[PDB]
This record gives C-alpha cells, structure tokens and sequence, in this order.
C-alpha cells in the first residue's frame, strides 16, 4: 500500500536478497525499494523520517531528498546533506514538512548523504491529479503500475575499492532481478495486466549509475510525462532511461493473452538477457505461469529521441532564441582528471556548516561561502541559461538540478537548438564528446539549489556545484524550523566537531 501524504518513514538496516545473494541495507520502511509515498497535487506532506541506523559500514546518519519537487519556500527540507541540512543522527527524527503546489508527476526520494542511497535508501513519490489532463488515456493507474529500475551491488558502497572500477552486479526491477555472475534462478518481478484494458505505467530510474535501454516485447509505449511535466502522445518501443530520470507511458495491452519479457539493458554491467537478466515478466491475466518465450528485435523501430518529446502545455521557452539570449548565461566547465571530478575548476567537497545555515547566519555573497568556489549565486526574477558541455570521462552525465525543471534547448547528440517547444524536465544526459547540452529556468525559487551529476558515485568524487539562487531574499523566503535548526548542534557533537 502506498503511504502518505501525513506518514512515518523508519530507515533501518536490513539484510535481503534482491538477486539471491544476502547483503546488509539501508532501508525505507523495510524494504527495497522503500513504500510509495503518495498525495495529490497541492497537498501537504509531512514525512517524520526516523533514523535507526546502526551499521556504521552504511553510515549511521541520514537525510532524505523528494527528487523533483519545487521545495518553493521550504529549501530546509529538500535533504541534500551539507547544503540545506545537517543530517539526521541516528536514534533521532525530523519531520519534512512540505507542500506540492503547481506539481503532479513521478517522482522519487532517496538518500542525499554520500552514496548512502546505493545502499538501499530509494524509494517511488507520486502526485496524483485529480483533474490530469491524460486521464482519458488510460484505466489503470495504481501502485501495481510503478516500474522501478535500480542497480544493485553485492560490495557495499563506503567499501567499494579506491581506484577499481565500480559496476553493478544486478539489474533490479521492482526489486527482484538475476546477478550478472553466478546467476541464479532468483525470481522475477511480474507485472499483471488485463487484455483490453489501458495501463498509466510510471517508469522511474533510482540508479546510482548505469543508463537502461527499457522494452517491453511485443508491446509499445505511448509516453505522457516527462520527469513530471506532461508531454504530448509520443509513441516508442524503446526509452534509454538515465538515472533519476521518469516516464509515464501508456501500454496497451492489446497482444494475445501470454508472458512478454521486460528488459531494462544497463550500460555497463552485463550484457543481454542470458539466464534471465536483465528482465522482468509481463503476464496477461489467464496466461499460464511461466516465463516469457519473446524475443527482442535486433534494431529498435522506434526508439525514443530526446527531440521529439514536446510538453502538453505551452510552455515554451524562457529568454530569447538564440545562444546567451539570457540575463544570466552561463557556460560551465565540466572535467575529470586523477578519480575526481570538477565545475569551473573545483572539485565539491561538501562543507561543515550547510550552505543554508551560512547564508542565514549572515553570509551574503557567493565569495563567503564555503565551499570555496563552489557556490554561484543567481540573481532573483531572471532567465538563466547554463550550457553543460560533456567531454568527462564516465559519461553519459545525467545532470539533476534542485529546486526547478527546466527547458532542454540542446539535447544529446544533436547540435540544433530548440527555442520553441523543447520538453521541460529535471534530469538530463549531457550526451557525448562535442555536445552542448543546455538549458534554461527562471529564478522564482529563493535558496541554495544543488546542480549535479546523478551517477552518485561522480557526485561523491566532486561532481557538483550550489547555485545560491537570490541570496538576499532566502531567510525571509524559506523560515526555519526549530528542528531543524536543532540538528546542526546534535550533529556536530555526535561526530566531535
Ligand atoms: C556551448 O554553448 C556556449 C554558449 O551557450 C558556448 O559559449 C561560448 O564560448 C566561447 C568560447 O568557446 C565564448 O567566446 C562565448 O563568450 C561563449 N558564449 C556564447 C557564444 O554565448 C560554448 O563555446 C559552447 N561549447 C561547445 C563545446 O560547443
Ligand atoms: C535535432 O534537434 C532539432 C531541434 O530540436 C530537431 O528539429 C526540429 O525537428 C522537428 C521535426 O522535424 C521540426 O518540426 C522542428 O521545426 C525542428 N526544429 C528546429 C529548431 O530545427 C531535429 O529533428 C533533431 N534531429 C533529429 C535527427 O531528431
Ligand atoms: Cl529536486
Ligand atoms: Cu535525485
Ligand atoms: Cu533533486
Ligand atoms: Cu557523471
Ligand atoms: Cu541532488
């Protein structure tokens, strides 16, 4: 059952079994991924995150980020460590007490401390609409139509070796899925449909790394939403989905009463579907209880291409059409060299006293504010353009920014820019060697707004920055909590600092 919008949320340690092989977790509610946390749009979340951690091999502390929502006057609840909270120590609770005006979509929540949510903290987050403009389009949307994509490792995250490389070891799917070495017959996720009827399937990518090419035999997909923002009918038979990324598609089922494969094919890791990896089962009701024979076509007809998805609404374009046609453009500088990577010449290093708390402590220009380098500000009620020019060793990059989407003027792969009707989203690949992704947002939102690769483990070796978004109007924006202002003081003296 999904909980929410009013909820308790346990994280504990746990041992499980995803792909047949035990290993301790960090876990939401019990268990992986963690519940469906759920309302509809508008309304009032109060999640109380109780932290009963105890492994320290997993990290004790904890802080939970809602990925995709605005946080609009509520940044001291958006959960990246370090930059709008200290974390939650062990043994205590914080209420994220926030509202979703303006949003309905597919979301996600996650650890935002260190690479704490490969461990397991991850978990669904959905805005119903109540009045959803594509509501015709389908029957059924329910927890049974969320899809989760997540990669799985047998190492633990704070263990994983300084200078080997890191891949995963499983492709979950819905939680279950078959290790890439000594495979065994673990079970596979099933996901039930009925011949006729039309299914809101809610695709949602809570990979710390790998991309996933994501099929369904036989079947097509008729994509509706974007990272929360709907989309006119684009229909697929293939989405290569990034990490944190969401779709919602509609599927049909209209093929013969049977068992389909679902693939989701991660860009590193193992290669194909031998032994059942890799895969899930699609099972129409009064198909016999087995596993799918279908096969995939060697070339997809359809694949999705960034370019051609367009939003439902007139949104248009911030700005004028043309490169730089904004108050504030920006063009970062996105290396890597020797494990760490680095924006404008500087490698993140998360600081000891939050970016929020320095800046209502009194800090008030971007130069005084640690770390060093890191912190950019904006100026409030302008149009920003940031170009993202990819060239990093380990990409394909999905760059994630807090606190906004934004209007994806370049894709991947493409060197046309679309100053018309590009897709709106939160998650973005900045594509390959000469590519210029770019995008572009207004500033409506007071406060510090990370801006990062979501490869978790890029972002642990330096790949971000904070946009101090409209610094002088941040206290006055976004008041404070008195627990909140709590858990710097319990923090620094758990950990004698
Ligand atoms: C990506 O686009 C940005 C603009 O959005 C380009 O930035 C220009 O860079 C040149 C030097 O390369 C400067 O003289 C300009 O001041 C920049 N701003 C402009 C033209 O608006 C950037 O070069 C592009 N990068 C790639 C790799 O194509
Ligand atoms: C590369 O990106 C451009 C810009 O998004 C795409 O160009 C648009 O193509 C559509 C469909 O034919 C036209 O309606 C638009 O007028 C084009 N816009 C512009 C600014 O050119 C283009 O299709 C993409 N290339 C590929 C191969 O998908
Ligand atoms: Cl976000
Ligand atoms: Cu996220
Ligand atoms: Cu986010
Ligand atoms: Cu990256
Ligand atoms: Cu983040």
């Amino acid at each position: 059952a999904q909980i929410g919008p009013v909820t308790d949320l346990h994280i504990t340690n746990a041992n499980i079994s995803p792909d047949g092989f035990s290993r301790p977790a960090v876990l939401a509610g019990g268990t992986f991924p963690g519940p469906t946390i759920a309302g509809n749009t508008g309304d009032n979340f109060q999640i109380t995150v109780f932290n009963d951690l105890t492994d320290p091999s997993m990290l004790t502390d904890t802080s939970i980020h809602w990925h995709g929502l605005f946080q609009k006057g509520t940044n001291w609840a958006d959960g990246p460590a370090f930059v709008t909270q200290c974390p939650i120590i062990t043994g205590q609770s914080f209420d994220y007490n926030f509202n979703v005006p303006g949003q309905a979509g597919t979301f996600w929540y996650h650890s935002h401390l260190s690479t704490q949510y490969c461990d397991g903290l991850r978990g669904p987050f959905v805005v119903y609409d109540p009045n959803d403009p594509n509501a015709s389009l389908y029957d059924v949307d329910d927890d049974t139509t969320i899809i989760t994509l997540a990669d799985w490792y047998h190492t633990l995250a704070q263990q994983e070796p300084i200078g080997a490389a890191i891949t995963a070891d499983a492709t979950l799917i819905n939680g279950l899925g078959r290790s890439f070495t000594n495979t065994t017959a673990s079970p596979l996720s099933v996901i039930t449909v009925q011949s006729g009827k039309r299914y809101r399937m809610r695709l949602v990518s809570i990979s710390c790394d790998p991309n996933y090419l994501f099929s369904i035999d036989g079947h097509d997909m008729t994509i509706i939403e974007v990272d929360g923002v709907n989309s006119q009918q684009l229909t697929v038979d293939q989405i290569q989905i990034f990490a944190a990324q969401r779709y919602s598609f509609v599927l049909n089922a209209n093929q013969p009463v049977g068992n389909y494969w679902i693939r989701a094919q991660p860009n590193s890791g193992g290669q194909g579907f031998d032994g059942g990896i890799n895969s899930a089962i699609l099972r129409y009701e009064g198909a016999t209880v087995e596993d799918p024979t279908t096969t995939a076509p060697t070339t997809f007809s359809n694949p999705l291409v960034e370019t051609d998805l367009h939003p439902l609404a007139d949104l248009g374009v911030p700005g004028q059409p043309f490169r730089g046609g904004a108050d504030d453009p920006l063009v970062l500088n996105l290396a890597f060299a020797n494990g760490r990577f680095s924006i404008d010449g500087v490698s993140f290093v998360p600081p000891t006293v939050p970016v929020l708390l320095q800046i209502l402590s009194g800090a008030q220009n971007a130069q005084d504010l640690l770390p060093a380098g890191s912190v950019i500000s904006l100026p409030s009620n302008s149009v920003i353009e940031v170009a993202l020019p990819a060239g990093a060793a380990g990409g394909p990059h999905p760059f994630h920014l807090h606190g906004h989407n934004f209007a994806v003027v370049q894709s991947a792969n493409n060197a046309t820019p679309n100053y018309v009707n590009p897709i709106w989203r939160d998650t973005v690949s900045i594509g390959g060697t000469g590519d210029n992704v770019t995008i572009r947002f207004t500033t409506n939102n007071p406060g510090p707004w990370f801006l990062h690769c979501h490869i978790d483990w890029h972002l642990e070796a330096g790949f971000a920055i904070v946009f101090a978004e409209d610094i002088p109007d941040t206290a006055s924006a976004n008041p404070v909590p008195q627990a909140w202002s709590d858990l710097c003081p319990a923090y620094d003296q758990a950990h004698n600092i």
